[PDB]
């Protein structure tokens, strides 16, 4: 509705504070390939696979646009105000679009390259709004939008897996051609537009816990409820007797309590320092890890636990945190400086240690002839008195994922982290339009492998309103805050270099402010 | 508003029975001494305390009034009338006063001390209705108003815990002054009132069932689904051969059922009779436990669990119920006939047996060459398909507890027993305004250590309505009731001495009455 | 709103006198690189840089309009109008425009490059309303608009500082993405435009006085204040006496007066004349200069302070002076000859020299031992009872500056010239949207470093209201004006040679009409 000399939308970028919400904005651009020449491949694992990586899938020449990091909507300074004033946050509604289209035709001749504008091609994009195709969101993917709005990015191709049995297909497995889902078609000035709005959705929790769970007592006070101190006389002939005591200050791991720490699956602890681990490689043999099929599947980072206990910070469990990476960072085989590991330090007080076992259960019915002997639990499911924490937010990491739709769930929280929704943002599908070369002038019945190669860029706009909880307490003393160190340096945190490259130092989390159970 | 000569309240203790609601008042005396002199001092585990006993926290000069045990709110015939007519029960609303307030001076001359009215002296009353203050309540502590309307008591002083490294702080821990919330400040003639209302909640089960959940089935037909009866031939030479009947009358265990029995956390037996348990001393290290961070916590009474199976009821689990003590009993070292241990058995049918393993799984792969194994399961979490009861309330015993503030939580039920509260009943504080003796005539900013001793007594009434449900059972045959012994005895039970003691003989539950599955 | 073949806006250059006020137009054409790659990109002083020049900061791709320079908005025509007729002028409102905008893609091949319009591609302009980004205006840098309607000017790059220690950062030090601001996107047919509002400000004074600030008095009449003629007996044997006498026309010097000279900081004087002045290099080091945080500044021009005494025109404040240069001038060491340095000549009868002492105070007691001494005063700050000047305003000058925003501020006017504004006109930002060139035919997350190399050219406007105080003098004599000379000359002053340069031969001032004290 504009033409070709009349753009299609402006950039907004801003953030708005109005107290009890904050509405975000990310404008970007863009560049959208062609993928794989306009085919429908089907791609499966290869020969040699183990049982565990074989996979069977389609490629498809449709891109998709990514949003569901943090820092997409937020700079680290509108982060630090989210995490230092609020108990919470939860998205409420998000609006999204693409403007300002231009497909560009490119021609090689000899080594010299010519770019040009084609000013009657298309682009198509729909968003599936009924969940029908598969949703490859969740999986925490590279491709999402960039950090940095002076950034330009590329569309990440689409592509979908379904059953396989080795790298072959069985008969259920689904093909989806997207082509078969309306679009909408956009020259240079047509525009995108579409609105969402999220489902109801608990606060994530921005807080951590001012008390222990097994701290909940009055220090003070005694229990009226008598527990058994003593199997055996005090003194003289040792003797079978049992002996009652009123718990209290003086032992508080004795007394009754009316709830139970969260649920583990145990996991293996690794050092920090160099040469404490063992030296072996048991990264895939010494794993906590699932089983499907036949395959063996990583837990990863999987059941929300503490990453350590009391003054052991040089220590974090195998595959049971979140890992992030420094800006130029290797894909393949990083060293420990380069990668950033997070911390679940703060949900100590509730939720176990990833790295300890949950408890000990008795084994055996004790006698005059055999004595108590008691098993330990690595891991456990849900008993009836278990309060747990979900697992943090970074500035970088998944928003939310989509809740599998199947008969029953289990505390659907996404165990990456973010927002489980059943019907989460929905996915927005975009591939540039074949045009043909010229046809012979014969007509041949075969399908033209023969195009016209161009590619196609943009702008893209996302508003998040995302709503606060605000903190209430009423504690005397400050709190730990979320800062920037004064001293002096070469860079600044969360800023560009000399060679206008952006990095991220430290992955900040959500967890600052304190609240008690 | 009104003054030295007039009551500000009347003493209302009656119980009142509209048969779909009941409504219990209660109404005592009570005397708050200065606590600490004025003064929040920070408190903290000694040297030589043990990883899991250390603690930080914070004590204040502040009272509060407990009414969490049931025997304050109900006679033991009041609590005869529930038990015996009512399938369950749940609190609807309360109402609370403080009335009849005496400020009394002391001073101390000699050995003579004298006691006086000071008639312009205050005391502080607040309410923490936002729950913005550590919540002790539900910690089944001392200082709970008495069982007996006649006796006079002393309100138990506040303080809490917050996050500890061995017994030091980290930068987490919150201090709180309660000074700094509004308090309504009242003289002798001042009275204080606040009214609460109980959130919905789950009556409680105040009967047991009719049914094992094994026992659902009809004894009188067959079922139409096979099972496996034979895994070997059944005469001639012995030959691996799969044989399939039709569950029945004559094996019930192996029919196919609906349901599975609730979660356990195993607990170790002990046996009420001296020198059947062994001679050692394992009441810490024999126990069945929970850890966080790094300290052991006792599981204690834990998940609801039968404390025997049939015709076992000379055992006990260790560590698995609640225990009370008898009027005069020690505080330390009781023996076992001084204290009343409570009895899970209504639950059997249902809950697993506390000292007995859940089941049992197989650990391997058979085959003609491997013959099966199969594991104990001495712990289980929530499977699909789980049904258990709730651990039973007793006349003495929590009420209600607080629910965690966390992310997640699995059936909030208490495992003292009582309801689970997201905003139980609020804490009301209480302390003496501190009145300055004589200040130098010269000026000097240090503060004052030199305060007028006094302390004040005054009246606590305490309403809760109740809302009940009745038993529509069509049971041919009488029911078990709880019911007094005709027996002649010295003393009568739940009644005073010669010497003016009340005392409570048994822990009375709330289980008679009965009900299907 | 127009499309590819209807242009966007008009050329408006004209001036309007209305006789309250003048309307001043101005259209030229600019031409937008693009900056950096697109790169923000940290910019500091190099080492080997002296403490006094170290820097930290960012630069941008993007670009921005400067008007701030006198000649931008007036012909030497117009402004002859403006300082010969008028008391004192001020701005009121401004009114911009960007229209006819033109973006061209540019190839190489071989040595032969290819210039084509590219018509879908956008440029994006944001003005900064609310004062966020740093204010880099009124520095007096290059890069404004030209004096002369028909050249064509470059669009300078935007860039600006933090605080640093050394060549590096603090944790205060503020990074800003320019892409995070809202702005508007505009291809060719779409135009921009905004208004703005100055602040009340006071008239510029365009006016020189009439009377020196010690000549206010009645040459003829005495006055009835006494003053100590002499402090010793006038003949006879010397003796100390004290003697009195009035004051009058033939002692000017020592009558009573109302009012002090303005404030001084003292300059070093240099003579125009080669060989008058010493040999030796002390333009740093004989420098009058500030102190802040370690590092010197020098005082450039600072306060305003005459430049000369009377006769002595051969001599000029060292860095005390705005110093111009004619066209065609070396930008490093150029000759005397070829820069134009200004005057502040006209203020001489209430500003101090900037060369010359403020005055001279007694340094001691005298008694009849002791004799008086008496020192000099080199700078002074403001007393009670100052009055003084304003610098001078030129065709080729700053129009205004932000006053910073602090606590506190003394008479805020910028001390190279113009007028302060605590909001003064906002910034325009501009840049060139970047355009992608050909993506991978496969996804890969690295960020974009090929783009489609492109300029962007087009119209700006101009339109500033300006408020005029008219003369009103009585004198009988005529005034000076400015005026052109007669005598034939090989080149008209304030016009193109043959060659079609642009020159200014002289800084025309705006003071020339008198005015009382």
């Amino acid at each position: 509705a504009d033409g070709v000399g009349n753009s299609s939308g402006n950039w907004h970028c801003d953030s708005q504070w109005l107290g009890d919400r904050v509405i975000t904005t990310s404008t970007r651009t863009w560049a959208l390939p062609t993928y794989n020449n306009h085919l429908y491949k089907q791609i499966s694992s290869q020969s040699g696979a183990t049982n565990d990586n074989h996979y069977f899938g389609y490629s498809t020449p449709w891109g998709y646009f990514d949003f569901n990091r943090f820092h997409c909507h937020f700079s680290p300074r509108d982060w630090q105000r989210l995490i230092n004033n609020n108990w919470g946050f939860r998205p409420k509604r998000l609006n999204f679009k693409l403007f300002n289209i231009q497909v560009k035709e490119v021609t090689q001749n000899d080594g010299t390259t010519t770019i040009a504008n084609n000013l009657t091609s298309t682009v198509q994009v729909f968003t599936d709004s009924e969940y029908q195709l598969p949703y490859v969101l969740g999986s925490a993917h590279q491709g999402c939008l960039p950090p940095f709005p002076a950034d330009v990015f590329m569309v990440p191709q689409y592509g979908y897996l379904t059953l396989n049995n080795g790298s072959q297909a069985v008969g259920r497995s689904s093909f989806y051609c997207l082509e078969y889902f309306p679009s909408q078609m956009l020259r240079t000035g047509n525009n995108f537009q579409f609105s969402y709005t999220f489902e109801d959705v608990p606060f994530h929790s921005s807080y951590a816990h001012s008390q222990s769970l097994d701290r909940l007592m009055n220090p003070l006070i005694d229990q009226y409820l008598y527990y058994l101190n003593r199997t055996q006389t005090a003194s003289g002939t040792q003797q079978s007797r049992l002996l009652f005591s009123q718990a209290g200050p003086t032992s508080m791991s004795l007394q009754a309590k009316n709830w139970l720490p969260g649920p583990c699956y145990r996991q293996q602890r690794l050092s920090k320092q160099a040469n404490d681990n063992n030296n072996s490689n048991f990264p895939w043999t010494g794993a906590t890890k699932y089983h499907l099929n036949g395959r063996d599947s990583l837990v990863n980072p999987g059941p929300a636990m503490a990453s350590h206990k009391d003054d052991k910070e040089k220590f974090f469990p195998m595959h049971g945190t979140l890992i992030f990476g420094k800006e130029g960072t290797n894909a393949n085989n990083a060293d420990l400086e380069n990668v950033m590991i997070t911390d679940e330090e703060e949900i100590r007080t509730t939720n176990p240690v990833a790295t300890e076992q949950y408890g000990t259960v008795s084994n055996n019915l004790q006698n005059s002839n055999a004595g108590p002997t008691t098993g330990t639990v690595n891991h456990q499911g849900a008993l009836p008195g278990m309060v747990w924490q979900d697992r943090d937010v970074y500035l970088q990491g998944p928003i939310w994922a989509k809740i599998p739709h199947t008969d029953g769930h289990f505390h659907p929280s996404p165990l990456m982290g973010g927002f489980g929704l059943k019907h989460p943002p929905p996915q927005i599908m975009i591939k540039n339009t074949p045009v043909p070369a010229n046809p012979p002038t014969n007509f041949s019945a075969a399908k033209f492998a023969s195009f016209i190669t161009q590619y196609s860029t943009g702008q893209v706009s996302v508003e998040i309103e995302w709503e606060l909880q605000k903190e209430n307490s009423k504690r005397w003393n400050p709190e730990i805050q979320y800062t920037s160190n004064y001293n002096k340096s070469v860079n600044v945190d969360f800023t560009v270099d000399t060679n206008g490259v952006y990095s991220e130092p430290r992955p900040i989390g959500t967890r600052y402010l304190t609240r008690n159970l």
